[PDB]
């Protein structure tokens, strides 16, 4: 059984998630769409996550976008992805700002923790709209469908994609997703945090709550070691976070595309 501090911790996380996660993406509107030496590495960076895009209209109409082969056609999806990222990041920032453990930290550590974890919280939220049968992220009227590559194996060669399939296969509850979000957010070892002991104590408590929730609610033999599998996924997710930071920075060096909010989050000055 969870203690009262633990049940309350979960309720506060769950409430923050309910208030700040637009699961139907109803408020993502007026976003950009693809028009009607270092460069070899940028080519490698871009052609590794090909998605077609689908856009269903309230009236029943469907728009469908198929991406181009690398033959600057590589950049055609970046403004849209920047708008989607920005929308998600806003959701993430709101999430952090309504959690009491987060509001109570000094404002500089708030900033440092948000810059450390925005990508990871974004991937965690996206996993809950990921469909592993069809290979697609179902974001309300938007859909992002993985392109036929190689097969599912070759898709699993990409770390973001292997992470999404492997995280989906664990069939987490909402509680577990939200606790994963808090553990990743309260990482005491992000560049520029000052209250590292406070943040470490909070993280330890989130982790223990999660282990206890699993121990109380998931007895079936398939859930043995579930807690440790989740912590290994968070470790993997930090690895992915760092690779993607460098990926983004390279692309940004060649082809400016980041929004003001992304510039802030990734430490770009102007
Ligand atoms: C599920 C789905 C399909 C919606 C995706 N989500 C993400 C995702 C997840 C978390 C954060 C960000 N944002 S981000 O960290 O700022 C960022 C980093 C970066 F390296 C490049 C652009 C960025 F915006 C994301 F974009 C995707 C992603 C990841 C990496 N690269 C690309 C380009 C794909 S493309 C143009 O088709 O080649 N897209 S795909």
């Amino acid at each position: 059984g969870l203690t009262e501090e633990q049940r309350m911790m979960i309720r506060e996380l769950m409430d923050a998630q309910m208030k700040t996660f637009d699961t139907t993406f109803s408020h993502f509107k007026n976003f950009r769409l693809p028009g009607v030496a270092k460069w070899s590495q940028v080519r490698k960076d871009l052609c590794s996550l090909k998605v077609s895009l689908q856009l269903r209209g309230e009236d029943g109409s469907v728009w469908n976008y198929k991406p181009p082969a690398d033959s600057k056609e590589i950049f055609s999806l970046l403004p849209h992805m920047a708008d989607m990222s920005t929308y998600m990041f806003k959701g993430i920032i709101s999430f952090a700002k309504v959690i009491s453990y987060f509001r109570d930290l000094p404002i500089e550590d708030q900033i440092s923790l948000l810059k450390g974890a925005a990508f990871e919280l974004c991937q965690l939220r996206f996993n809950t709209v990921f469909n592993a049968e069809t290979g697609t992220w179902e974001c309300g009227r938007l859909s992002y469908c993985l392109e036929d590559t190689g097969g599912f194996q070759q898709l699993l060669l990409e770390p973001m994609l292997k992470f999404h399939y492997m995280l989906k296969k664990l069939q987490l509850h909402e509680e577990e997703y939200v606790l994963m979000q808090a553990i990743s957010l309260f990482s005491p070892d992000r560049p520029g945090v000052l209250q590292h002991r406070v943040v470490d104590q909070l993280q330890e408590q989130f982790a223990i709550t999660l282990k206890s929730y699993i121990e109380c609610n998931r007895p079936q033999p398939a859930h043995r070691f579930l807690f440790l599998k989740i912590m290994a996924m968070l470790t993997e997710l930090r690895s992915i976070n760092a690779q993607h930071t460098q990926r983004l920075l390279r692309i940004q060096d060649i082809h400016p595309f980041a929004t003001p909010l992304m510039q802030e989050l990734f430490g770009i000055t102007g």
